């Protein structure tokens, strides 16, 4: 399972496009771009059909590309052996190489039950099973058939659970809250701080609340403690401890700790150590999801993620929509030294969208160490933020168009609204900023124009705008099920085509693995009330002065 | 009022910093900084102490610097004249150049009633008559004698606003929501998007609901386009306009735009030019936090903002713990090059202080032109991100830890919960995360402990963690009103210190000020039906794309 090569800049096609950075890149005009190619916009915009032949159009030709730099971007693609490594995941390989595991999100979504094996072994029965399972239990509490410990139908769900286990079930019921019904509301409670619990089941019922306990390994000190403390809320209420059978499920791999907590075995929702957590909202985890909005939307959802799996798989580098995304952050972070990445949904359903694709860029490529298992001496994963427009543009928006720092940036628009109130006025109004924010980026305002504008003397520059400052458009028909699993699939593997260049394993996470053992001993220190010099002078500076200010 | 100087690096100690970095500052061993100096905590952490004599601990001990580099950074500040802007905000000058106006926030926290003048006029009794009106109306709200056009008490209060007039405070009641009272619920409407508004409204009852429209112009788009959408909603049930003038009132500079809107004038609560949006939570903007909290309360939060000024006023340069957060700001990004400062507060009430900082820091300062009307030629503003922990922990804490990039970091804790529960078990394991996440990114993981704890040949490296990763780590008592007053307060002052040194105008926007004049054009293009060519080929390619896609 070794590597092909070493470093990302052993690859010869690497130091091609430092040289081409050099001469084309650095400099690079995009108004110029359309005034040399009149046909621009068609060559670096593709559309993507989905299974459902709903459509999302994807535009890259604002970005700092043309011809020249897309062939080279491929050509390093084809040296790093993209194709081969994805080729790899498709084939239930243990990629994650650190860990000794597949990678099989892709297995999820084989709603075609096509075969997809680990160990040799077909996953799509048992995958399927599982989401006959979900289908099964979600349509009885949504149809009032599952009752509470006092015969009442379930009018709360509580999902408990953090990170992996918590961020795709927010995102994705935020963003198809228009597919839920009245009277079925969802919770999520993922911080160990005590508010994110006392502030949730405030106005809860016991007698009409369902708890879902997401965790993979079902040992995270958060999520168990948590989960406790919901127990401990459900049984001041309840009384007897027979009734937990009816209020509360477990989505996780590990079915001994499951029932050791005192969850029901036909209450576990099981997935296996080949669904990375920021990679799990397709398998039993989303199962808050199909609560929410029904069995059928969250399948079609999966069929979206399906879809856009297919076309990764299949097509050519050049015309493969999530490649040719990878290949421009590459482009950014590691030529002109950009940092970070923007996101930006003109949609105020997405508005967890950013905060869900941080998760999965920055916890799959923030790694300092390749698949040959030497450092790296070249920039890996960008850091990711954003939040929904046209909020941002009142915000942060200044920095993007006026700052100093090159921040490529994704914008993403429904051409249609699932609430188009006031005769869509709103939604009219909406997507012009989607369009006019784009091209302002790119137009920017020179020294000219800002004097004919009326300023005069010192005040001119402050109104100028370079423009050249990229952006790619994803404009999708209507944000659905499908169309938002082919969004989510996109990003998981435009993260992959990154990683797969800058030759990391985009599938573990030992910082996060660290974070979990990291905490205990100092808690222990913090139970007995002696003070402490068993740490550095500042942890025992800050732990002393907590001990003096502490309840 | 014109500048002292033209650009930060012809400030002669700029460039001795260039050196210093080279010698000193790129190999900082922090491991080996706590070794030479047993006093460093001491020396580097600085205890602030309220008007309530409650406490916060900024420890910044954790950071790349030591005495050489703070002594230059501080040399560097008196160059760039940080007091002498300073001392001219605070005297109502014009340091808004651009749009000649005042600064004066501070002013708006003036509970001593210290003379506070702008154009030779005391501004200190026009602030409190404000306060005052707000005071009055709040407790009408609250205590039920304010009744809608049915006759009943107010449920429900709905801000509708964009920006400046939104994100302090939605961030504000979040983050003080334990002071709030059963019953009394607020909202915040601010995307043009119409599901914000749709979502919003579905459950309210118009004859107990208030509006509060949050503009300072009374002209933006959005909020006037959401305003009228939800008079519409209120109308549809009410039929009446006469009903309006119990249901809406206005915070805003702008008294025509109100009153032509069809708002009372008595219904209006005022503010000046010289409240920036993005520093106006502390004026008529934050009545939705009087509402919420109680007037006392916002009062509270007021005189924490008014202590900090008071500390940032008086306080020598070298002590001065805005001043300090904002040269190390400058540290990262201008000798560093990092682009990027994270804020993650280990609290789940501040969930939105993260966005709020994003706002204040990146508006104020992502500009390219100096106070001497030149182009900088080095990095302004950062990228300001986070979530709250222990969540961020299992996320993009990851390439915190062990990813490619400098990510100078604030974690902030409050030694009390609001809901100490389970005997306050979920205070401790968060508290214990605090420390150790901090300590671990300082200490790190070498070679020789990834062997001891039993990993071999090529998966060692996958664990090594470097270290040396910088944190800024502020304790509070308590998040208190007056906690989060003196806190935001702190950002604003560390954010004008940055500003001063880059020698920006930190208070103007004319990106965001564009932004609202854009999309204009687009818009009356999407109301006719035909095909547009009016605009580059990208552009044009998406409307017309949208134009077959839309309803
Ligand atoms: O990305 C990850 O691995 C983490 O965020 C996990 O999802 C998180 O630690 C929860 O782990 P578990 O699902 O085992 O409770
Ligand atoms: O920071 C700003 O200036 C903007 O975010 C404004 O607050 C926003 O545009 C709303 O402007 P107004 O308060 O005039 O409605
Ligand atoms: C660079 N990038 N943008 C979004 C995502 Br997900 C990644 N990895
Ligand atoms: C650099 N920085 N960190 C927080 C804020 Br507010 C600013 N300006």
């Amino acid at each position: 399972s070794m590597a092909s090569f070493k470093l990302a800049t052993d690859l010869p096609e690497w130091k091609k496009l430092e040289e081409t950075y050099k001469s084309v890149g650095e400099k690079f005009s995009v108004r110029d771009a359309f005034a040399k190619d009149p046909k621009r916009f068609e060559e670096f915009s593709w559309i993507y059909k989905n299974y459902d032949d709903s459509k999302i159009l994807f535009d890259f030709s604002k970005n700092l590309v043309n011809k020249e730099i897309l062939d080279q971007l491929v050509t390093l693609a084809k040296e790093a052996g993209v194709e081969k490594l994805r080729d790899a995941m498709f084939a239930g390989d243990h990629i994650n190489t650190t860990e000794d595991r597949a990678v099989y999100h892709v297995a999820l979504r084989n709603r075609a039950l096509r075969k997809m094996p680990v160990d040799g072994k077909d996953t799509a029965q048992e995958v399927d099973d599982v989401l006959k399972h979900m289908k099964e239990f979600s349509d009885s509490i949504r149809d009032g058939s599952w009752t509470g410990y006092t015969g009442k139908s379930i009018t709360d769900v509580v999902n408990i659970g953090i990170g992996g286990s918590d961020l795709g079930p927010v995102m994705v019921t935020e963003a198809l809250k228009a597919y839920s019904k009245p009277g079925l509301n969802v919770h999520f409670i993922s911080n160990i701080d005590g508010t994110h619990t006392a502030e949730t089941l405030k106005n809860l019922n016991p007698e009409t609340t369902l708890f879902l306990i997401a965790s993979k390994t079902f040992t995270t000190a958060e999520t168990i403690t948590n989960a406790t403390s919901a127990k401990n809320w459900f049984l001041a209420t309840a009384k007897d401890s027979k009734h937990i059978a009816k209020h509360f499920a477990a989505l996780s791999t590990n079915e001994k700790e499951v029932v050791a907590f005192g969850i029901d075995a036909k209450n576990m929702f099981g997935f296996e150590s080949w669904v990375g957590g920021r990679y799990s909202v397709w398998s039993a985890i989303g199962l808050s999801v199909a609560i929410y909005i029904g069995f059928e939307n969250f399948n079609d959802f999966l069929k979206g993620a399906e879809a856009m799996d297919q076309h990764f798989l299949t097509t050519p580098l050049e015309n493969n929509i999530p490649v040719i995304g990878g290949l421009l952050s590459v482009w950014y972070n590691n030529f002109f030294g950009a940092q970070t990445h923007l996101v930006v949904p003109f949609d105020q359903y997405l508005h967890r969208f950013p905060a869900y694709l941080q998760q999965l860029s920055m916890e799959s490529n923030g790694k300092s160490v390749t698949r040959a298992n030497v450092f790296t001496n070249y920039q890996t994963g960008t850091i990711l933020f954003g939040e929904p427009a046209t909020n941002a543009q009142h915000s942060f928006f200044q920095l993007v168009h006026q700052g100093t720092k090159l921040i490529p940036a994704d914008f993403i628009l429904a051409a249609q609204s699932h609430n188009p109130i006031e005769k869509n006025l709103h939604q009219r109004m909406l997507a012009s900023n989607f369009f006019a924010q784009s091209e302002a980026l790119m137009v920017g305002k020179d020294e000219a124009k800002v004097k004919a504008e009326g300023a005069t003397g010192g005040l001119v520059p402050h109104k100028e705008f370079s423009g050249n400052r990229p952006t790619t458009s994803i404009l999708a028909q209507k944000i659905t099920p499908a169309t938002l699993g082919s969004l989510i699939a996109y990003y998981e593997h435009l993260t992959f085509t990154e990683g797969a260049i800058w030759n990391i394993n985009s599938f573990d996470q030992w910082g996060v693995e660290l974070g979990k053992v990291l905490a205990k001993v100092i808690g222990k220190e913090l139970d007995d009330k002696k003070a402490v010099a068993t740490h550095d002078a500042s942890t025992n500076g800050l732990i002393n002065q907590f001990k003096e200010w502490e309840e």
